[PDB]
């Protein structure tokens, strides 16, 4: 299985790096404590998007997982490295599968 | 902080450059309404230029999602606004509403 | 309903033939056992990805139905290493059913 962390955004796609990109993967692989090697992000950038009624700046992202701290981080690393306003970032952190534990004695 | 936001996507293969800004607010407002919210809940992401095919032709489509977390005159809104603004043929528009975390409503004696 | 199949991937969308989605579609449609009429297929290409840490060409894709998957996966994965010249070591392919955890039956 591999997290993915999708960002959409309205910001022009010429400014998603390569070097944001890595960082992303990162923080991501850091936040779900998982190796690099396991975790994919997805920056669809350019987009046509309406954020609380307003065109303006925006990002919409899920962080999907099968199965705290970083987390924040995240936030931070659309708002900084964007250019968002941290109040038109957006991110749902999706746990699919997830709804059982079971234990034995 | 915490809040969730219900989001239409509109995945869809007209190119980006025919969707205009009066779109974008025609759609946020259609779909505040539909759902009964203030459109400053409302996130619209129109997700143009894509390749598709469906249901065996590549010509003009539209596949959406209505995604809230926690339908039928919202669903002929939606075509609505789909086949009247950016001219794809409703039958081939689909769209499916996903309501995420809702399967179970509580309820105590004393409510 | 319409089952769907979303490709995530990096490599220009100038490189998505229109030979590759009607393949595509063909192949989805007598995976799933449903016509094509149903069947929906979805590249997003030119995006900005990573995987695995490294940038080099890849695909995140999921095949999405409402309401086996073994032999298909490997066609599906063959069908993206051939026509879209990614390695298959950086095909990743999610199987999604949703709303199908229960089935009912009546001794009838
Ligand atoms: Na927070």
């Amino acid at each position: 299985s591999m997290p993915a962390f999708t960002i959409n955004t309205n910001i022009p796609q010429s400014n998603v790096s390569d070097a944001f990109l890595k960082k992303a993967s990162s923080t991501v692989a850091k936040a779900l404590g998982k190796p690099e090697s396991y975790v994919a992000i997805h920056v669809n950038g350019g987009q046509a998007m309406v954020f609380g009624g307003s065109t303006d700046p925006c990002a919409v992202c899920v962080l999907k997982s099968i199965g705290n701290s970083h987390s924040e981080k995240l936030f931070k690393l659309l708002a900084d490295e964007l250019k968002i306003p941290k109040n038109r970032c957006y991110i749902e952190f999706v746990n699919i599968d997830a709804s059982t534990m079971a234990f034995n004695g």
